[PDB]
DNA sequence: TATGCTGTA
RNA sequence: GGCCCUAAACAAAGGUUUAGGGGUAUUAUACAGCAUGCGGCGAGGUUCACAAUUUGUAUGUACUGAUUGUGGAUGAGAAGGUUGGAGAAAGACCACUUGGUUAAGCCGGAGGAUGUGUAGAAUUGUCGCUAUUCUGUCAUCCUCCGGUUUUGCUA
């Protein structure tokens, strides 16, 4: 066999309950619709990412601290292999259904598009830049992955597969998917005695099944979504779940847009319409509505609308408007500040482990009597400046390359005598 | 006595 | 105790409850970018343990200095700490380890000051082939306004 032939496998990387299997027994598997209403799904592993933010309160002009967790839940191999062969049975049907509708321009998120952000980005800024004066407003869900009710979803996947009712195996991931089962990971390495630093260590499952069956369900490790809502984040099938879940809203919104002179853009949960000005006050409400359908509701915190005037000759904004990872004024294109305090931060983590590095090893040397050496710099070029091949600084320049800024040249600049200070630090 | 791979969501 | 299979009871749901059994090696996702760029040269030794001799002495034995071989580790282009395990040793493996405290750091735009300038320059231990970046809307500093979440010190 070769791997050409079936682009839905892939060869997972982690620890699960069980252990990967070839590609040949994944294929006979899954292509037999017996197998799958009759398989043994596995419950989801889960764990939180923890992240700091800063804010700065403008009544006290003191800082705080912020924290936000993530619940991140992935599922076991096999299960993998059958999530992601249904993906590739329900992209089709999507497809079609993308097209039927003309909505091959206004959806962007998880679609074989052979594009990026800046693409989109810049799309977004041109249709502003050709419109002239207008207002563009930008929406998201609150809690987008999280709240899909799963009725809505079951009538959707009827409605793309083209049924009234789900076949049996749609059905069992359907209920697979939906009233998910999750394993908090710490708890099983904790449980199982396995060492959280170094878990691969001799072994290639989490553990037998007598092991899982005793120690693991007995326990009362395995929690399940009881609730009507919610689907995992971390499956190969749930970001098109997501995607056929707002079709109707999208074919609406699209209508909306469309009767009024304007434009509408979707990237998962980043919703943006491009209006003439005197729409933009009613709009906000009129979304809010019709969404009220999806039972998802809007996160009323992030809402920015923004207008644009002509200065005489260039059109300029009230505020920047931030769309994709892009600043936005008006005539200039410019970074999110975001991602070059992330750039800052890597990069000075980076140096101070190499200086770490640098002292551990001479320490070694002066103890058997051989001559010190310096800095070793290849590793600190290749990830942190301009002459390595892919990091932050490519992607840099490729969108100034793209979307010709010489505004993303200027912020880029200082980055190069920032690493050298750093390093003779 | 101090910790391990771009971008968007 | 979720999931699947078998059997039983109660009615008629894409059902509940009970009893028995099971989980197929050969640290997240989806799109996009890109394939720590590529190829030579460092390398002489050092350390640890055995083995054959001969060397300073005692009585086949006790050690012990030095040659000479066999094997483990190691210099090499930054994966940090603890003298905690294993071990003959290891810069390798196993175990624990992703803290605290700060109030400012970055981006853009206005007011100021301050220093002067079409081929050349910069980049890895080193060399060669590439590849990328900069070059008066010049560079540094101090107050405002808007955005953003990092900055310094210390284990
Ligand atoms: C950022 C991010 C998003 N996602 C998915 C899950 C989210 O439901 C979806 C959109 O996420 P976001 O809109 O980026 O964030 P959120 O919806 O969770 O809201 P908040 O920022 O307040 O937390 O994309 C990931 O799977 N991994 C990620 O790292
Ligand atoms: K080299
Ligand atoms: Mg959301």
């Amino acid at each position: 066999m070769n791997n050409d032939d079936y682009p839905w496998f892939r060869k997972r990387g982690y620890l699960h309950f069980d252990e990967p299997v070839s590609l040949k027994k994944a294929v006979k598997y899954v292509s037999s619709p017996e197998k799958i209403i009759k398989h043994s799904f596995l419950p989801f592993l889960s764990f939180e990412v923890k992240s700091f933010k800063i804010k700065k309160d403008k009544s006290t002009k003191q800082l705080s601290k912020t924290e936000k967790l993530r619940p991140i839940a992935y599922s076991s191999h096999l299960d993998s292999h059958i999530y992601a062969f249904y993906a590739e049975y329900l992209t089709g049907h999507y497809e079609l259904l993308i097209q039927e509708n003309n909505l091959h321009e206004n959806i962007l998120a998880f679609r074989s598009l052979n594009k990026s952000n800046i693409e989109f980005a810049k799309r977004a800024f041109d249709t502003i830049t050709e419109m002239g004066e207008c207002s563009a407003v930008a929406l998201d869900l609150s809690g987008f992955f999280d709240n899909l009710d799963h009725q809505i979803l079951k009538h959707q996947w009827c409605k793309v597969i083209g049924t009234e009712a789900l076949p049996q195996d749609h059905f069992a991931i359907y209920k697979s998917i939906t009233r998910y089962s999750k394993v908090d990971k710490n708890r099983a390495y904790e449980i199982l005695g396995i060492s959280k630093n170094n878990p691969k260590y001799n072994r290639r499952k989490i553990c037998t099944p007598v092991d899982f069956r005793n120690k693991i369900r007995k326990n009362g490790l395995i929690i399940v979504n009881n609730s009507q809502k919610g689907i995992p984040q971390g499956s190969p099938i749930s970001a098109l779940l997501s995607n056929i879940y707002m079709l109707d809203f999208d074919i609406e919104m699209r209508d909306y847009a469309q009767e009024r002179g304007g434009h509408y853009y979707r990237y998962c949960d980043d919703m943006l319409f491009i209006v003439p000005t005197k729409y933009n006050k009613t709009l906000a409400g009129d979304v809010a509505q019709r969404i009220k359908h999806l039972k998802v509701e809007l996160n009323t915190k992030k809402t920015e609308i923004r207008d644009f005037i002509y200065k005489d000759s260039t059109l300029v904004a009230n505020m920047p408007l931030q769309y994709l990872g892009f600043i936005f004024d008006g005539s200039n294109i410019l970074l999110r500040s975001s991602s070059l305090a992330r750039y800052s931060e890597r990069m000075k983590r980076g140096v101070r482990l190499a200086k770490a590095t640098m002292d551990s090893k001479n320490r070694i040397r002066e103890n058997k009597g051989e001559a010190l050496k310096a800095l070793f710099k290849k590793k600190l070029y290749a990830r942190y400046s301009h002459i390595g091949r892919r990091n932050f600084l490519t992607y840099g320049y490729r969108a100034a390359k793209i979307m010709n800024s010489k505004a993303i040249k200027r912020q880029l600049k200082p980055l190069q005598k920032r690493l050298e200070n750093e390093i003779l630090k």
